[PDB]
């Protein structure tokens, strides 16, 4: 047989056509409006949307789905408050097994596969409470889950370097067991100290050669100011392009002219975003970051846990609410925050090669029963079929294999 699969019929957005792809193994090798030659199994797409799988650039598997199990979800029968939130994690921590944790982050994986999303970055929290717990369940999870998605773990010192002075050293205890990358929170509000935790988060990145994922929430000018503080200390470092911001709240309330006059920085350090749907402000300048060429991608953050009561893992359901939250509405804008879900989360990864509906790059796609990108996310209809590695492993809102 000369392919081990092909879709039939499948509308490609990028090429604005219908077309049939052929697949041998784990990758694309034709596309033509019509392939000729003998195949094992086949899906008629019936003219409807396909797209690569999608990406959920920022989340925090380890510790989601612990607000289920009542009547009403758990740790929001009261006002919101950032002390009662980061209460909720250090007794979650404490107290969670290491069995817990990865029935989470399988539970976690499994909703996301089931809506499309095959390539997600984690963080997971590393600190003198949870230790390399929830790191070891983490990665356990990842390898009984490589058939299904693509998981980057950051090791995330969610205390931060100097308000717990023992993250440095279990930062390097789970770089070593394997983690993918790196990351810090809030240089400035929180430790106090913006030139010292940037450099010791470099520092860590250099010895095990990994990429960095800095988790920056401090508004305004002071956060902005962090971000410059790291995209000049990203090109210093020799990192151009091996730096991630997520969330970036302060680019929604500093002054425009901050923006204006780092977007050249940004893009000479190669500085990568990611906003989460969970939580973008409606002034976020997502158009304009992306117009302007910035790499910007998107996530669902946390999924039903003390901080977000939130979450479907489901990216098209996050690109609806994008609109909503940006108050969008032609399809330019439609189609860019389509982008952000797509390849602009596979360039945040590093894997925009391999990403694509294109001869020679990796077999990973989702059959969608809308017409396009936009109507997709209009829509909101659910996926009809999702493929890794040439595979099928979705079928009819159901995992497979
Ligand atoms: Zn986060």
């Amino acid at each position: 047989k000369d392919f081990d699969l092909i879709i039939r019929n499948a509308y490609l957005s990028e090429k604005d056509s219908v077309y049939d792809i052929g697949i041998v193994g784990d990758r694309i090798i034709k596309i033509e409006a019509k392939i000729e030659g003998t195949v094992k199994d086949e899906i008629d797409a019936k003219g409807n949307l396909v797209s690569p799988g999608f990406v959920d650039a920022h989340t925090h598997m380890d510790k989601s789905f612990t607000s289920t199990g009542e009547r009403l979800p758990k740790f929001w029968s009261r006002p919101y408050t950032r002390d009662a939130a980061i209460e909720d994690g250090l007794k979650y921590y404490k107290n969670a097994t290491h069995e817990e944790i990865k029935r989470h982050v399988i539970e976690h994986a499994h909703m996301q596969v089931l809506h499309g999303t095959l390539y997600t970055r984690t963080h997971v929290d590393v600190d003198s409470v949870a230790k390399t717990k929830a790191v070891e369940a983490v990665l356990e999870a990842k390898e009984e889950l490589k058939d299904l998605i693509d998981i980057q773990v950051v090791a995330f010192a969610q205390s931060g370097f100097f308000v717990d002075l023992e993250s440095e050293s279990l930062i390097r205890k789970s770089l070593d067991m394997g983690c993918d990358l790196v990351g810090g929170v809030d240089p400035a509000t929180r430790e106090n100290n913006v030139e010292g935790s940037l450099d010791l988060c470099f520092k860590l990145a250099k010895e095990y050669d990994v990429d960095i994922d800095y988790h920056i929430h401090d508004i305004g000018t002071v956060g902005v100011y962090s971000i410059n503080r790291l995209a000049q200390k990203t090109i210093e470092n020799g990192y151009k392009g091996r730096v991630t911001t997520s969330h970036a709240w302060c680019f929604a309330d500093a002054p425009s002219e901050w923006l204006d006059e780092a977007i050249p920085l940004y893009k000479d350090s190669g500085m990568k975003f990611v906003t989460c749907f969970s939580s973008t402000p409606p002034t976020m300048p997502v158009i304009k970051l992306l117009e302007a060429g910035i790499n910007l991608g998107c996530a669902s953050d946390n999924i039903r846990d003390f901080w977000v009561p939130f979450g479907n893992g489901d990216m098209v359901q996050g690109a609806l609410i994008e609109t909503q939250r940006l108050e969008l509405k032609t399809n330019r804008d439609l189609g860019l925050i389509w982008k952000m879900i797509t390849s602009e989360g596979a360039r945040v990864l590093g894997i925009e090669k391999n990403y694509g509906i294109e001869v020679g790059k990796k077999a990973d796609l989702v059959v969608l029963n809308s017409l396009s990108p936009q109507w997709a996310i209009i829509d909101q209809a659910k996926r009809l079929c999702v493929i890794k590695n040439g595979r099928i492993i979705v079928k009819d809102e159901v995992i497979v294999a």
